[PDB]
């Protein structure tokens, strides 16, 4: 007979049922996991599309508390360079301040200050911090004779938390402080005002060195091994083996190879839409899976190949397959409104990947253009959407409202407790 | 493990089945209850929206045999003053008029859960409001349930409605808290904001039926609030178990509703821009005329029969 | 007998005829006059509309080489304050430093420092800068520990940026407080903000180097008070701006401004006839603004049946004002850069734009996202930076001047010819 496995449901087939609520939307927790080893403060990921995620938007995603996956429609060194931009983004510490040496002449010092200002130059000897030259030191031969010496410097160790650095600035009644490593080598320069500015982004997704998190997509083609190596050496947090059909020999073996070749990087595999595909990727060592095969009603995979799984059922089947494995699942595709995002969470997603909704923001690729009195991003013209932060705030506002309606205090509750009603086309 | 509780139906999913009939539409009874203590001569309530119910339309609603809920998008003294206008209004004869034991027209008033709610209730009560409606987007919540308890303990002699809700468990929670009635409707509309923004909602026929089953034998009425576009939907809501129906935007733009007559582009509107709909009585007459027709088709002589005896068919999209 | 004075033409009725050309569009001169006494480097003025011109956009217009007219849908002192914002603008100055007084408790200053740090705090008394509390000063009250007045290194507001930069270097500091002639604290300037500052070579500036600005008034009861407050705030031009400038009220108010405030420029409008131009010129107007029912379905035409198609209105006013020295501003009906070029050739000295500038970054309103598209809300589509619209408008004018062979505005206004075309 006709081999039908199940009836499968999409976002419009279901609604969340309100439940007893004690926590206000503004008070719920949105914290979740992207992978086994990566936590996110909001369950939001930007897709690896060449209209959506390069370094600029990836930085903003991490600042909001999610993460961006840098697209792979570019050369290997070009993609590694995009990853480097994200890892080098300075939340507060100036990593490469302008320096002088003890033997540097005052005449060159003064000529440098005419170009860079009298901000006070650190004095180094082959990288080793030996002092600082303040404007006062010049007011009241070489830099050595007038420099503030090491014993008078207030410094902080590299890797100290920003709030602890701000406290050392406060206790010492200073505005600037040098950052050093265990061998007193200069590693940066930090400022009270810049730490305070950093509170603009209190949810920022950072690695353990305080660098913004970022991901990067790869495929299965011949240069994948070289591309992964370049992305890893650039400091990427997660490699996303990202293809149309993750349940394939090519993707499973590539995930396995990443996990065995680069054990210290996280690896995502996808896309998949079935329990069995999730178990295959988990056994291959995936730190997370990405869910979405023909999730959209009119997408190319459905029309050209007749293939797809409605996204609510795909998410729930993958979630059930991975329960108790520790492996998160990313919902990728079909989300038009914040309400869909909430339904994806209640079906079992750990976080949601958005694509076209972020195209046309300030931070996304492209240049602004005005055409017949309206604003677009040009590269083929998408409407200009303004700042990414406003879209993120609306999406998380809707999720917060749903969690308030269902009485879910946190993401773990939202994923496991609320119920759907199924509705008709009427 | 997709956690699906049930298939839920809306108005367009069902049709009333005709039954053996002996009573004509013009002769059936429309008397019902708003709350434990308030009876109405027609099963109609006006919503607490600032485009729908202030004193003028609340007076009209009571004269028709329903009741208005004065909206709370105004100061406390203003809302109390609106209540006083209705309670003091003295006149045309309105023999269906909803009236209290003292012969004054009935009126309700909405409050929320915010910090000034206690002061607002006290003022509405001192002005003679018949029912206080604790009216929020999510009545199945600590704050709404606690506020309903406080009204019932602090002002035992006023009726209190809690809402909105859409489940049996929520209905039991509000009734145990002392609600004299519950208001039903969470994301009842097809493309409403609750559904688009939060993905939350219960199709209104199943929500009404689930609440009616939860409250059977308790004496606590339920008010159907939202999703009703035609008199036919109203009839369906009653057969699903509603005691009466709350209308909102349908009454906006009537003569008696807030706003001022405005001419523009050769058409009439109310501005504060909603199309001008003429006198409220003509809409009420149409809605009640359709309910009477439905009761004639189903053979229901009164509201109690209409709510408990007729049957639906479920239909498809086609 | 049906009293018809003439057939009147609008922009769509005519096209510019190409002429022999030797000057490339990039090389023509766009310099013109707003009024008898005010020159502009581009022939663009922003309208006195509350969706278009407040201080932010007026500043951008002046930096582009044009000027903005601040709208009058606000209080008198609010309008004076908008003018002051333009007259005193400087991008490199950080405004409103958080201050302390000598009788502030050290304990309170240490509390504030939790947010503000130790960079540190200017000290004011009776509204005058009297010292500063630096971090070294904190390692009773501020009076005891503050650095005294005689040790402050300050700059005067309005000092050229290169002089401020030289003073920073000479004093081995990276930032200093900015004061006015009363030693009132006006802000703070840093090396980094000086280096980041953009220069505007075409900027419309007065004799003191301040950006030019105008402001609208009407003819109602408080006009005299409003004019006085605008003039005192340093406004460069008063625009007596009504629906019907050819009236006793406007003519007498224009004359009052010229007689009462002879050192300010005055514009009268709106008009659309030769006789109205002569009447405003005789009243003392330094320029006239042309446009009565210039649009096809505007309210003046629909409600009152009144209007003059703008090409003919411009040309009739220009003919009437020839040899008087009084410029004319074309106000209304301009949809595309091509209409702007036509308005210049019909005789305008510059063009006032309104709703085309609404919805730009610098115009009033806040950006809003709505159905996946950007709007400004008070809703109009969001249009990005004003500079891109100005660039396109002036690019189109430059192209027209290249087509007509006009090397400068004076030639563009007097030499090229139109063809008249049919509806087809």
């Amino acid at each position: 007979m006709l081999r039908i496995s199940q009836e499968a449901l999409t976002f419009d087939d279901v609604l969340l049922i309100p439940g007893y609520s004690e926590v206000l939307p503004k008070d719920v927790s949105l914290k979740t996991r992207l992978t086994r080893g990566i936590e996110l403060n909001i369950p939001l990921v930007s897709a690896a599309m060449d209209t959506v995620t390069e370094a600029r938007l990836a930085i903003a995603m991490a600042q909001e508390g999610g993460i961006g996956i840098i697209h792979k429609n570019m050369g290997i060194e070009q993609q590694a360079a995009e990853v480097r931009k994200v890892k080098k983004h300075e939340t507060a510490i100036v990593r490469d301040p302008v320096t002088v040496t003890p033997s540097t002449k005052i005449i060159e010092l003064l000529q440098m200050a005419r170009e860079y200002g009298f901000s006070g130059f650190p004095v180094v000897e082959q990288g080793e911090l030996v002092g600082i030259v303040t404007g006062r030191d010049l007011r009241v031969d070489t830099v050595a004779a007038i420099m503030t010496p090491k014993d008078k410097l207030v410094t902080a160790r590299e890797g100290t938390p920003l709030e602890e650095m701000k406290a050392k600035l406060y206790e010492n009644r200073i505005e600037k402080m040098l950052v050093v490593d265990e061998n007193f080598y200069l590693r940066g320069l930090v400022t009270f005002r810049d730490i305070e500015k950093a509170k603009t982004y209190p949810l920022a997704s950072k690695d353990e060195q305080g660098r913004l998190r970022v991901g990067a997509a790869v495929g299965t083609g011949a240069d994948t091994g070289e591309r992964v190596a370049a992305l890893v050496a650039a400091g990427v947090d997660v490699v996303v083996v990202d293809t149309a059909h993750g349940h394939s020999k090519g993707v499973i073996e590539r995930v396995r190879w990443v996990k065995q070749t680069f054990p210290d990087v996280q690896v995502i595999g996808g896309n998949i839409a079935t329990a069995e595909a999730a178990k295959a990727l988990a056994e291959a060592g995936a730190d997370a899976v990405k869910v979405g095969i023909g999730p959209g009603s009119i997408c190319t995979t459905r029309i050209v190949a007749g293939v797809g799984v409605p996204q609510i059922s795909a998410i729930a089947n993958v979630a059930a397959a991975l329960e108790g494995t520790g492996v998160p699942l990313i919902a990728d595709g079909g989300i038009r409104f914040s309400g869909d995002l909430a339904k994806a969470m209640v079906a079992g997603a750990y976080c949601v990947m958005m694509g076209s909704m972020f195209a046309g923001t300030e931070e996304a690729p492209g240049e602004i253009e005005l055409f017949q009195g309206r604003s677009y991003k040009s590269y083929g013209r998408v409407p200009y959407k303004g700042a990414l932060s406003a879209i993120v705030h609306q999406l998380m506002g809707g999720l917060r409202a749903a969690m308030g309606y269902t009485g879910s205090a946190d993401i773990q509750q939202m994923r496991t407790q609320p119920q759907f009603v199924r509705i008709t086309g009427a």
